[PDB]
């Protein structure tokens, strides 16, 4: 079901200097689940559920974000794609993981995610991804209504529509959602980032690093590695595409259905799709993972 709980009990660990912060429910090997922009481990909270017996549930939240640890001092610089990989590595080292992870990603999540299992490939036992990027993109890739808004965060507005008015949290979250948050919900998202300016500076910088016509060129050159990877690695996928879906469709989606040794199913959803479907994305994750631990 729905609901506004979060999923067990936030632990924390230091890494880096910050202290990071995690869900970390039962034992066995890990399913690990991870969100992106401009979410937290909050997002998983009804879908992992569904998982319960099936391993070791594990929910990170990003740096700066959730209830992970602010950079400081923070700035334009700061929460790029490579310095996130960094303290998401160590945590992921930290958690002693073992060698037969299976992964459940999406957004910013899919990018950590799929470059980390091309770098631990050993230690993957499957991939589950939703409204993921699965390659570098293009403008034409991006949905037309939402070009000039991401543009303008990929430019001098970028500051005043983010860190002033929390828009990524305020307008885009929602908008990407099909039925109604409720105040609870809101309040949980909007948490990490109540504050005006640098407490939000991970939700502007990471659109200001998606890999789009060639920009930021080390995130393209990730995205095209791990795509080169996926379209040959014989790691079970579970792809869950979505209707109407937002970033996983067109170009991109024909794309990863290329992707060897994977099942698919439809929910519904924008982008966020966990927030409308969240028992069907639950279900086929646990049917997926059975199928993988027998
Ligand atoms: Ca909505
Ligand atoms: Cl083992
Ligand atoms: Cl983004």
């Amino acid at each position: 079901s729905l609901g506004a709980k979060p999923f067990g009990e936030k632990k924390f660990i230091e890494i880096k200097g910050r202290r990071m912060a995690y869900i970390d429910e039962g034992t066995g090997d890990p399913i690990l689940f991870q969100h992106g922009n401009p979410t937290s481990s909050y997002l998983w909270r009804n879908i992992m559920p569904h998982c319960a017996g099936l391993g070791r549930l594990i929910a990170c939240d990003l740096i700066g974000m959730g209830d992970s640890d602010k950079l400081d001092p923070s700035g334009p610089e700061r929460y790029t794609y490579a310095e996130h990989r960094d303290y998401l590595d160590a945590l992921w080292e930290a958690l002693d993981l073992g060698d037969r992870v299976v992964l459940v990603v999406h957004d910013w999540g899919s990018v950590l995610g799929f470059d980390w299992a091309r770098r631990h490939r050993e230690r993957v036992q499957g991939i589950a991804y939703m409204e993921a990027v699965t390659m570098p993109l293009e403008w034409a890739d991006f949905p037309e209504q939402d070009r000039d808004l991401f543009q303008a965060f990929r430019s001098q507005a970028g500051e005043e529509l983010v860190l002033q008015d929390n828009v990524f949290v305020e307008q885009v979250l929602p908008g990407l959602i099909l039925r109604p948050l409720s105040e609870a919900e809101m309040a949980a998202y909007r948490e990490p980032f109540l504050a005006a300016g640098e407490a939000r500076r991970p939700t502007l910088s990471w659109p200001r690093q998606i890999p789009i016509a060639g920009t930021p060129a080390d995130v393209v050159a990730i995205a095209r590695d791990y795509a080169g990877w996926l379209s040959e690695s014989p790691i079970p996928k579970l792809f869950i595409n979505a209707e109407p879906g937002h970033l996983t469709t067109g170009r991109i989606r024909d794309f990863c259905r290329t992707w060897p040794n994977q099942t698919e199913i439809t929910v519904a959803g924008a982008h966020f799709i966990q927030e409308d479907s969240p028992d069907e994305i639950g279900a086929a994750i646990a049917a997926f993972v059975r199928r993988l631990r027998p």
